[PDB]
């Protein structure tokens, strides 16, 4: 059971992405979940950050700083109402699913904009409680991505390079930074070259996984307990921890590779 | 030569805007012809949709952005705003992307600019990816400002290696289309920098631009190291794979090959 929010970033209801969104909703409701949606295109979602995101009067209108004005607005209760509606959905959700086609090695601009306007300071993150200590530490997020390129193109020896590197900015930088436990991504490669029968099994496999999604062990990110969370330290790994690592073959993550070997599928398989 | 400066910041009072003005002035003084794409000031629409095609859609029942926008490109049915931006790019020798780092990437308005402007056949072909892309005779540079300090983005910083963050953008978007990518201008913790230090940052950016074109670009594995076809799955050539197994470092951030990533592969030039 519990509550789920599904954020979809695709303009066509005829797309495989829409089908993936529908499959997820059905599988989840079937197991007793309450499922809420944020179909960004359907909502004509405004993905462009601006001073209009603040309803009240600004602190410094002549020198507008989005981070500070937006935070203050969140605290005093005067963020644009469309933003607040999304924030209420997030707060209510236990599980958050992001369904979208990979576009230029990342998330669609409309979803990127959703993050930029909705993940406001204090609400989504606090510099005092980063990553694992973030506001969404009790939530779990999952990326469900469809790709045009084949899986081989994204393997260690494929022309595009390792998919784990592509996933990092998003899963660690956005999701985990806010405290989310990030689950293994659902990657559906070359969906434009997949047989009808295979497409059918993909939707059933997704529904199948969603039946026990909550109990999955999340992807591995270096705990914040390993860093000196303070300015005059530079937020660098603590002294002792850096020493203990000197003799270790592997780095900790994609981002924390430390100049050494990145554990296999660190951002794809959550078994580390 | 001709330069295009794409800026993604809503405030005329920002440092990013300042940086844009510095670049335009520096380049002009050296004889460059400078064009601008102030996305916010252009009231730019960053959302891809069928509205990007003015002509008749091949298949309106099942809209596929890639195939339709490519057909529109060839037949001349692309939205007027995209056409104007593609013309700016076509003429530009150097493209500067000036923006503040937002959620470990480019602003949504800029991500959308790429999505709507970098149309198939125009900006790339599945045949001539990367090395052989349409923009191989052009050079691109990212000038980024961040809220976090430089140490936060070091191999030991809590955010992790900035080189990993830059990869998706510099390789996946820029180099994929052919661009030779120059070293990124990284301006860290611009909000905790004394007024005197910012003036220097502006001056440092301007002097760099004086010889920007003669810079050694970032290293990306050449397409010749791969068997470019589904038959081979676009993987490195067997010879390469074997001849590489004796190397300590991988080829790049993306092609780390499970080994050590060459230091500052996406920040400093050194093949
Ligand atoms: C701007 C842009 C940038 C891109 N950048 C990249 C990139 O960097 N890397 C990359 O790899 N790819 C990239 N792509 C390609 C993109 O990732 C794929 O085109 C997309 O993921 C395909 O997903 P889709 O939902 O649109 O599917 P669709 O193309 O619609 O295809 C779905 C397929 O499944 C069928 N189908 C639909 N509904 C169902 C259902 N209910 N049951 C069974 N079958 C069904 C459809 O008829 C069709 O055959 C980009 C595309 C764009 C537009
Ligand atoms: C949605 C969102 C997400 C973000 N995500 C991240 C992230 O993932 N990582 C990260 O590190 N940061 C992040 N940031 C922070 C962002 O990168 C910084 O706030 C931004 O880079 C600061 O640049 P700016 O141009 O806005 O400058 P401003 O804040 O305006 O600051 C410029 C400073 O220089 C002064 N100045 C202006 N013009 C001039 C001039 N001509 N000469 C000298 N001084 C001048 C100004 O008065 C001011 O003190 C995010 C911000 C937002 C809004
Ligand atoms: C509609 O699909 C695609 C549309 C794109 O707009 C796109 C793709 C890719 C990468 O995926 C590829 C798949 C196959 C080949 N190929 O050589 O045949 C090349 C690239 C990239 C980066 N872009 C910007 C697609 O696949
Ligand atoms: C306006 O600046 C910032 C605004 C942001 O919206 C933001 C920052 C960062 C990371 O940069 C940091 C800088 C300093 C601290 N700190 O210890 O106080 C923490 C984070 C991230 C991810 N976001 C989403 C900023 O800096």
């Amino acid at each position: 059971g519990r509550r789920a929010l599904i954020v979809l970033a695709h303009s066509e209801r005829t797309s495989f992405n829409y089908a993936m969104k529908e499959a997820a909703a059905a599988a989840l409701k079937k197991k007793g979940w309450e499922v809420v949606e944020s179909d960004l295109y359907a909502m004509n979602f405004n993905p462009i950050i601006s001073r209009k995101d603040i309803t009240g009067k600004l602190k410094d209108p002549a020198n507008f700083q989005y981070p500070a004005e937006s935070v203050l607005a969140y605290k005093e209760g005067h963020l644009s109402p469309d933003i607040v509606a999304e924030q209420k959905k997030l707060e209510a959700a236990d599980l958050v699913i992001f369904q979208f086609p990979l576009q230029w090695f990342g998330v669609p601009a409309i979803l990127k904009g959703w993050f930029e306007r909705v993940f406001i300071g204090e609400f989504a993150y606090t510099y005092a409680a980063m990553y694992d200590k973030g506001p969404f530490r009790s939530k779990k997020a999952v990326l469900s991505i469809t790709t045009g390129g084949s899986g081989s193109m994204y393997s260690l020896q494929g022309i595009h390079g390792d998919m784990n590197v592509i996933l990092w900015p998003i899963q660690s930088g956005i999701l985990h930074f806010c405290g989310f436990q990030v689950l293994e991504p659902q990657l559906t490669y070359s969906i434009g070259h997949t047989p009808a029968d295979a497409r059918i099994q993909i939707l059933e496999g997704w529904k199948k996984r969603l039946e026990n999604i909550w109990d999955e062990t999340p992807l591995y990110f270096a705990p914040s307990s390993l860093f000196d969370l303070n300015f005059q330290a530079g937020f660098l790994m603590k002294k002792e921890v850096q020493d203990e690592e000197k003799n270790k073959k592997f780095g900790l993550s994609v981002g924390h590779h430390l100049g050494k070997s990145i554990p296999t599928d660190n951002q794809i398989k959550a078994r580390k």
